[PDB]
């Protein structure tokens, strides 16, 4: 089976058979402007969440998607980020492996 939730409340965001092989590996080792290197896992659906701010194509690690942050819906953790504005397919989820715990449902 196998889920995703939000580390810092337990709010369940995804799972194990959403996942998407974005360029070959549902998995993409990035690091920011910042200088922090994130694992970021890739979803094609996602729940719980909420979206904050514009869309915004500077800095994306994706190429023709821009990026909205994605929130904890119930805590606000930042757990990553919604990416749209592609083809197959339009919209998905770029999610920090760190801020999310994989369990059983
Ligand atoms: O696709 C993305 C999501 C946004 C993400 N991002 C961050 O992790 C970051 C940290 C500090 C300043 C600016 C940003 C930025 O745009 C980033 O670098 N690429
Ligand atoms: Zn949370």
């Amino acid at each position: 089976a196998s889920i995703f939730r939000c580390r810092q409340c337990g709010q369940t965001i995804s799972r194990r058979d959403w996942l998407l092989p974005m360029g070959g590996d549902h998995e993409h080792v990035v690091f920011n402007p910042a200088g922090m290197i994130f694992r970021v896992w890739c979803f094609s659906l996602a729940q719980g969440l909420r979206l904050i701010g514009a869309p915004s194509g500077e800095f994306s690690w994706f190429k023709g998607y821009d990026w909205t942050i994605a929130l904890c819906g119930q805590c606000g953790s930042h757990l990553g980020w919604h990416y749209e504005g592609g083809s197959q397919p339009q919209t998905f989820f770029g999610l920090i492996k760190d801020r999310l715990a994989e369990g059983p449902a």
